C-alpha cells in the first residue's frame, strides 16, 4: 500500500515546489489537495497538512531544524491559512460557514486553531508541538537503514502507539484502542496481513498513521538516511 | 424519572441563575451542585433558557437566550470548560486561546463540529428544543408524551456522545433502530441493547429536558 501512497503524493509535487518557493502554508495544503485529486479517491489530506509546513521550511537544515522552523512559520500564519486549510478539508471529504466566520472574526491563525483541537487529534498536536511524532518516527527509520522494511516497521510501531483519530471517529474509541493492541501483537508477515484484512472488512483505515509515517520519512530524508 | 431525579439536585443552581443571569458560572455551579453525594449537556442547554425564564413564551425565551449567549464574554467560555473538565496541557491550551482571543460562549459554540447538537442549539436559537416543545404541546401533558419525544429525537439525531464512543456507524444505527422501535417492549429491547453495548444517548436526553422546559413555559396541558 506504499505504492498507492507514493503515486498520489507525487501528483502533488508541483504544489510542493510552489510551497518551497512561496512558503504559503494554507494555499499550499489546498493546492496539494486539489492537485493530487485531479485524476483520483484516497487523497490523504492529513499527509499534506503535515508535509506542507515542513516543506515550507525545506532549507532550515537537518530534521530538528526543519521541524522548529515549520512550527515558527505555523505561528506566523494568519486566518486565511486556516480558511484555506478548512476548504482543503471539505474538498478532501453552515457549520463550515459558522466556523469560517469565527475564524475570520477572531483572526484565528492555523497554529491557534490547531491549539484548540481535541487531544486525540495527532496531526493538530504535531502542528502545535514541533512535530514530535514525526521526529521520533524519523529517528526510528534512521536507526534502521534505508529500506522499505524500515518503513513497514515504522508503520506498525506508530500503529501500536497512537489510536487513529480517523478510526476513533468512524469505529469508536474502543475499536481504535483495540488496533494498537492488535498492532503490537502483529509481528510476522502473516499476522500483519490478517490485521490488514480485518481493518479492510471492517472499513477501518488508519489514515493518520500512514500520514505520520510519511512526515517521518520526509524528516529522515532531510537528516540523511543512508 | 432517573433523569428528573438526577436534574433536581441542580435546582438551587437554577434558582440562582434565574436571578443572577450569568451563563458560565451558572453551568459551573449546576455541575458542582449535581455532584454532591450528559449531566453536563443538560446544564449547558438549560442555563441560557433559565436565565431568560421571564422573557415570556417559548419563542421569546429561546430568542432572549440566544441574545444572552451573544452578550457573553470569554469568562463564560472558561467557566463552561472548567464545568466540562469537572464533568468528564490541551485544556490549558484551549483555555489559552479562549482568553487570548476573547472567545465568548456563542463564538466558541460557532466553531464546534456539525454533529455537535448542543452547540448548534446554543447558536441557532434552540430550534430543536422549540420543535420538541411543539411536539409535546400537540401531544398533551403526560409521560407517554415525554417518552414519545425521546424516541422521536432518538430517531432523528445521531447522538454525538454515542458517535465519540462507538463511532459514527453505531450512532447512525441507533436512529434507524429507534425509528423501528414502537412497542413498549421493542423500546425496552433497544434500551437493553444500548445498556449492554455501553452506549448512552445522553444528548437525546438533554434535548428532551430542554423541550420540556420550553413547553412548560409555553403552557402544557
Ligand atoms: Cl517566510
Amino acid at each position: 500500500k506504499f505504492e498507492h501512497f507514493l503515486a498520489s503524493a507525487a501528483g502533488a509535487f508541483p504544489a510542493f515546489l510552489e510551497v518551497a518557493e512561496k512558503r504559503i502554508i494554507g494555499e499550499g495544503v489546498l493546492r496539494a489537495v486539489k492537485e493530487s485529486m485531479r485524476w483520483h479517491e484516497n487523497v490523504h489530506f492529513g499527509a499534506f497538512l503535515l508535509l506542507v509546513p515542513l516543506i515550507s521550511s525545506w532549507d532550515a537544515g537537518g530534521m530538528v531544524d526543519i521541524a522548529e522552523a515549520a512550527r515558527n512559520r505555523l505561528r506566523r500564519t494568519d486566518f486565511r491559512d486556516s480558511l484555506s486549510v478548512l476548504e482543503a478539508f471539505r474538498l478532501s471529504n453552515l457549520k463550515d460557514r459558522k466556523t469560517e466566520e469565527e475564524i475570520a472574526q477572531k483572526k484565528i491563525n492555523l497554529y491557534e486553531w490547531m491549539k484548540m483541537a481535541p487531544e486525540e487529534n495527532l496531526i493538530a498536536r504535531e502542528l502545535v508541538d514541533g512535530f514530535k511524532i514525526s521526529i521520533e518516527g524519523a529517528k526510528f527509520l534512521l536507526s534502521f537503514g534505508n529500506s522499505g522494511k524500515a518503513v513497514v516497521e515504522l508503520y506498525y510501531h506508530l500503529l501500536s502507539k497512537f489510536p487513529d483519530p480517523l478510526v476513533i471517529a468512524k469505529m469508536g474509541r474502543e475499536y481504535a484502542e483495540k488496533i494498537t493492541e492488535w498492532a503490537e501483537k502483529a509481528r510476522t508477515e502473516e499476522e500483519r496481513k490478517e490485521l490488514d484484512e480485518k481493518l479492510l472488512k471492517d472499513g477501518a483505515n488508519p489514515g493518520t498513521i500512514a500520514d505520520l509515517t510519511a512526515s517521518s520519512i520526509f524528516l529522515a530524508l532531510a537528516e540523511g538516511w543512508r
